[PDB]
């Protein structure tokens, strides 16, 4: 091999690959990356059985094509402390030389042939994605769910196709609470009406770092695969069934409030210095909060003034979970949400004020939960 | 107690204060602030044996006054999470009331008699410093200093008082290198002619955020008291003798190089990416930098080319702990570096270029450091 890249493309393609090596033994492969001169691209892959990324840069020049493989942590470690001017990559036996102008490196490379092959899928299901929807349907369900999660099927996030209706809905859920949207008006190319796939919470929080709008997603219905024009990422999928979410939603609801949000959020914070869980009470023109779960001689107490008055003609008292509501908050684009309630043992919703209105480029995410008794 | 304040000064406050809290076991008056209403101030303290702060913010109003305590990090995390209005704090029993407007807290006091005493000392020695030199001085020689160190006084940093020439001296060392700085035309006052302080660590860091100039320093060989218009700081001081550093300063440097800091901080990181020691090979016209204590197959060269031709007929080779040499520069607040030498198996100095030149704001701090073998 013998190249010249631009040492912030280069930099940059390095420090997206960092997540997909195990860095700590540099005597494994795993901790390497795979490099690839193919005509004017230079491509980098990490990966192993279960995830990985495939990217690409052009090269500034080239004389000569072909393959190695590099440590990921060090290769990075070296271009960031380089000069913001063209570098060369040349292979010399066993070994990749570095050079920009006065400074040259060398780090050994392995058999290449001890790499993973990266995977190709003939997909099942397909979609473009040409908004932001998907990834902000991702990163506002993200935090209810638990990666190490000891229940196989909610250590990831669901994607559920729907082909007729051509509606995609995500779903996270901690056993606690249970965040989800549907995506409708997306055109879905599947071989089979419906078809679920789980997401390992780890390639959630990687997508995120990768991916925004205009890539593809595919699935065989065993990995994903996410592409643009510089990368592609694949993980390997969840086995197994995700439980119905549409059999534990309340059908309907006996009272919605329309509230505010960064005063629900400032005072739900406010009793949080003392509490994990907060009495919610709400009168015709008053919200109230009170610490529920404060330590004896410990109490916070603060209330906002509700303008709208609320069809309510006696107090509603309902415990809560502040760091659950906070997020439920958290991930809703309007100034102000419903809060949706039955009987104060009974779930609860939270959900963007005009959540049944259409939107192009937004997931409106909903959260539902269980209260706290008293 | 019942005053009311405003919340910007009270969150600073406290935020000082938080260093000075063993803040685990809320049920310890070691995690209590101190609290006296005198006059139109409030006074809070946080304090044990070893180390203290006592500070004071202005009353906006005040009808009661008193003393009193409370959980410093639970009145933090209220206080922060409040609106930017006046705060009320009254006391009720055995509890601290805090209001504003809407929100209402209360906190559990303890009894103030088990407070620690608040030390106040007769200076043996005391001095004004109207300029950040010391501050300074301070901050360019922490890095050396183990504050875990197993050996009593290199725990802490020197402060040597010549009373007679008006000098003070400032030394950080762990025994691979030392730095020192010598401040001069110091007014000193002192029952002695010399005297030695020595600073524990921690107390050295708290001091860096708490003062930068217009202090004053005193100390009756048993505590140090720092003090300005809003706080009153003290440390306990290291028992023992400090060991006499002068007597390890070569008295001559067979060789002095004037070189680029910056150009050197540059390639030293470099290499540093692969090694923690580092050759350097000094010629007459270039700096040459490889490194050293890297893995088999792993290499880092550069080089840099030096102008201003330095005095050798032949290459200089010096083996280098790369950190040490960082941290060196690190400490200079000029553009070039002077590095003076004898033998390669010998302690070199690194100090700022001009050093001998007089400076009223600014501390110069010089490094003595050993080399690496080869």
């Amino acid at each position: 091999m013998k190249i010249s890249v631009s040492k912030n493309d280069l930099e940059n393609a390095l420090r997206y690959l960092q997540a997909f090596l195990d860095k700590k033994d540099a005597s494994s492969i795993a901790s390497h990356i795979h490099l690839e001169v193919i005509k004017e691209k230079l491509f980098l892959k990490a990966s192993d059985s279960d995830i990985g990324l495939k990217s690409y840069i052009f090269t500034q020049s080239s004389d000569k094509e072909g393959v190695g493989t590099i440590n990921g942590k060090k290769f990075l470690d070296i271009i960031s402390c380089l000069k913001d001017s063209n570098i060369i990559l040349e292979t010399k036996d066993d070994s990749l030389a570095i050079k920009q102008n006065k400074s040259s490196f060398k780090l050994p490379m392995f058999d290449a042939d001890e790499f993973p092959e990266f995977p190709v899928i003939d997909p099942k299901v397909s979609i473009e994605v040409n908004a932001p929807f998907l990834v902000d349907a991702f990163k506002k369900i993200a935090p209810v769910i638990e990666q190490t999660s000891h229940k196989r099927e909610l250590a990831g996030i669901l994607m559920q196709f729907d082909q007729k209706h051509q509606t995609l809905s995500v779903v996270g859920t901690d056993t606690k609470r249970l965040s989800y949207t549907q995506l409708e008006k997306i055109s879905i190319h599947s071989t089979e009406e419906d078809i679920s796939c789980i997401l390992p919470k780890r390639a959630l929080l990687e997508i995120l770092k990768l991916f925004y709008e205009n890539f593809s997603f595919k699935s065989d219905g065993m990995l994903a695969v996410i592409e643009n024009e510089m990368h592609t990422f694949f993980t390997k999928l969840i086995d197994g069934n995700y439980p119905d979410y549409q059999k534990i939603l309340p059908k309907e609801y006996i009272s919605s409030f329309t509230l505010g949000k960064e005063e629900f959020k400032e005072s739900i914070k406010l009793c949080s210095s003392l509490s994990s869980t907060i009495k919610l009470t709400l009168e015709k023109n008053n919200a109230l909060f009170e610490s529920l779960d404060s330590e004896h001689s410990e109490t916070a107490k603060t209330s906002v003034e509700i303008e709208k008055g609320l069809d309510i003609e006696k107090a509603f008292h309902l415990g809560v979970n502040a760091k659950f509501f906070l997020e439920a908050l958290n991930a809703l684009g309007t100034t102000q949400f419903v809060l949706r309630c039955n009987e104060p043992s009974s779930p609860f919703l939270i959900q963007e004020s005009l959540d049944e209105k259409q939107s192009h480029l937004n997931a409106k995410i909903s959260t539902l939960m269980m209260p706290i008794t008293l």
